């Protein structure tokens, strides 16, 4: 209930563990020789001071290092030659790992993918799963906290994968990156292409779809290229999730929940950098600004909505701090269900520049049922009141659907919403221009406060009485219609 | 039975508690250039620290800082910039806040009031809910050292607000400032004018017509101009209130 | 919550209790002989197998029969003449007394009134206190299933007073007949002028406002003439008494 600007902010300057039986395997010569041998790295190297088992009770496997799930293991090669698959690790509970592979290729997946999962004792404890490879090249899936079986048995807590890569990290084409409740994920790499499902938040048990399920890809030491394909987050429930992105960011498709919550952070403009007993110091901050060249490309926004009514909406909606939000040609998608759907494409400290058709339930006119009000919702520059919302794409609002634009200057190229009517098409917070090349209205709301419509379509609406084009609000001194045209 | 003579003289020089944990969250940068953004800050910053609960018989709410009400939460901003309403923090237990705000506007009040409560333990501690902000501009009603819930659970001991404004305290016409059995507050700002009803003293349970129930509101550090509007002591009981005030 | 309609209706048709140590006190002769003399009914006979104490904790006195509250006290009269003062038999909790006075005159207050409590045990016993005169002439106020001390201490439950006269019940001017939160009253008398206060329900507690507190006064046995004169029944609580009266 805290939020995952609170959720994640706890995380952030945490001691690792309390770990006894410090294993030190140090792999020696024979390695250091064979740079294209395809070693097995679990078998040749790491089943010796990591044991399995079972776990008695709803399970697959059981993992940890040695004795119990409170015991590093850390791997000190530095100097390793060679390529390495894990095909399999999965169900590892463990703790405390670091395997560290300077000038040694990796993989996390050869016909099975793998798993690293934490324990929810009474210390509750973060696994600090790490990598130092050079190449990753994830290859196959892999769920972080995910649950171990199938609900009961002994609980999932939070976690974290760290990787530390120095050349690159691509991923398969249906390698289902799936990190769940607590899991996060940092990146010292360059060139991230994560080009299969990357799936932020999920039902982590099969009934509970109350789940807050804060989840991280904290990519923030990427010094190269972000890329993603298959960005979907929430899945029956409110995940909201959030990423702390290093100043450059392109997305694919955007397969967005009922309530899914999305935390986009750029860095900042200068980026990053008895007894009584004394608690350290919790650096924790507020929403911040995302620097000058901080773009988010999100190329496609869709929804997946179905399952349940609610007496509103459920807002889907994203949440962005850098200088600009280039939401392109895909633009924006709504499924539509028997209630009306709700999308926040909020703008902190940054404009809205929707390049792209504005479709809902995949067509872009989108007619609509009587209670479902597809209330399609912007707000640039909300802290900083100098956001521009500007939709150079057409737009087309069916029936029932209710564009609405609290921005600083709405630009736009033409709004066509008198085919379907019923439109409340709100601009109450955009503060001084609104630039509507092009106005379709035959039964709509059309409440600005100031603009220049400089072409005016005015409907008929059949035989229907009592509904118009309607200037419900002050027009002001600045008002302009270069055009009228009564039908 | 002391008198407000004897029972407000023992709590003048004390050790604040034995707090152990002693929490220190630092609101770093974004916090600090917004100065007119309205926060919430019970939210947005201190509820990662303060856990609530449920008080099992007789409660509305429950609340403490971490894990049992012994353990102290301090904030160290000093410089942050900004507006923050906290907006219904009720039935606040704890102990040992010292939310240090300069150059930072406050509010206590936004369609809730709040509340500082104590327990009544076998150790008898104050929990010293301590601010200091820049304006703090009361704006709604705040009960210090209230009733928790209805009679029985535990037993409310002696608390004690401290204000730190440098700058001005208001009230609200029907902020209703009712601090009872124990409770004290002190200021040290200026320009104070609790312009709604002040009520030291009151049944803190209802059927305690013998109540004691010695408040004082101790503003001895008022650099500045006191005004109240609705003084009331006493509610079917010897309600025997007192005020240090700063010579005017 | 139940309703005096469903909370007298379950004390209809009960079992009396289940009471050990019968002790059977028959004043013989002497009693039988003296129609004038203003006996003391409490000390010459009665303080035998009544021992008093003190209820340590919140208590003015303390009163069984003989070895805790759950012992009955029957005297087999029948026969003795004359009257009989009680003067202050107060905080009587004992249980099962019948003293039976067949031509026998009694007096239930002189210059001190009478209570009749119970205990609000793991059994939650009735005491079922009985009369049996001929004429009663209560003369002084009484008090059943009155608070024993100030809140605490040994709870008050369910409590019956039952008067068999056979020629007539007075009651004085400021008698105030006050009985409680489960306490009746059966008559079997005629010409029954309960001519001073009748107080139907009351606060047992003095911060239980939301006192249900069914009492009754089933006069339904009345063969004669039924009067009161002050009637007041409900105070700061929902008291919704009854009277189970006898058709005028």
């Amino acid at each position: 209930l805290l939020g995952w600007g609170l959720k994640q902010a706890e995380e952030a300057n945490k001691t690792p563990d309390k770990p006894d039986k410090v294993w030190r395997i140090q792999a020696g010569k024979g390695f250091n020789e064979f740079p294209n041998k395809e070693y097995d790295l679990y078998k040749s190297l790491l089943s010796s001071k990591i044991d399995g088992g079972w776990d008695w009770g709803n399970a697959a496997t059981h993992y940890w290092i040695k004795g119990g799930q409170w015991n590093k293991l850390e791997v000190d090669m530095k100097d390793a030659v060679g390529t390495y698959k894990l095909s399999g690790l999965r169900n590892f509970t463990g703790g405390d790992l670091d395997v560290n592979m300077q000038k040694a290729t990796l993989r996390l997946g050869q016909f099975n993918g793998n798993s690293f999962t934490s324990y929810k004792d009474s210390a509750d404890r973060t696994t600090r799963v790490d990598f130092n490879a050079k190449n990753i090249l994830i290859d196959n899936f892999l769920e972080i906290n995910n649950r171990v079986g199938s609900g009961a048995g002994r609980k999932a807590s939070s976690t974290v994968l760290t990787l530390q890569a120095s050349e690159g990290i691509t991923s398969s084409k249906n390698a289902e990156i799936s990190l769940y409740d607590g899991a996060t994920l940092n990146l010292a790499s360059n060139s991230v292409k994560l080009n299969g499902n990357v799936w932020m938040g999920r039902l982590q048990y099969v009934g509970a779809y109350l789940a807050p399920s804060y989840s991280t890809i904290n990519t923030s030491k990427v010094t190269g290229e972000v890329n993603f394909n298959h960005l979907t987050v929430g899945d029956h429930n409110a995940a909201q999730a959030g990423i702390i992105a290093s100043n450059k960011t392109h997305i694919g498709t955007l397969d967005l929940w009922q309530s899914a919550g999305l935390n986009i952070i750029a860095p900042p403009e200068g980026g990053y950098k008895q007894k009584t007993e004394v608690q350290p110091t919790q650096v924790i901050d507020g929403p911040f600004a995302g620097g000058k060249d901080t773009v988010v490309n999100i190329d496609r926004i869709n929804t997946k909505a179905d399952g349940t009514i609610k007496v509103g909406g459920f807002k889907a909606s994203l949440t962005t701090n850098a200088a600009h939000l280039n939401i392109g040609k895909g633009g924006v998608n709504l499924s539509n269900q028997a209630s009306g759907r709700t999308l926040l494409v909020e703008n902190l400290t940054g404009n809205i520049t929707v390049d792209g058709p504005l479709r809902v339930n995949n067509q872009v006119g989108g007619y609509a049922l009587a209670g479902s009000s597809a209330n399609f919702e912007f707000k640039a520059g909300v802290d900083t009141k100098n956001g521009t919302a500007t939709f150079n794409n057409d737009i087309s609002l069916g029936r029932f659907v209710n564009l609405k634009v609290d921005a600083h200057t709405a630009n736009f190229k033409g709004i066509d919403t008198g085919n379907g009517g019923f439109n409340t098409l709100d601009f109450s917070g955009v503060t001084n221009k609104v630039n509507i090349n092009k106005l379709i209205t035959a039964s709509t709301n059309v409440a600005v406060k100031n603009f220049n419509i400089n072409e005016l379509i005015v409907k008929t609406n059949g035989v229907s009485v009592g509904e118009y084009t309607h200037f419900s609000e002050d027009i002001g001194s600045q008002s302009r219609i270069n055009t009228v045209r009564l039908e």
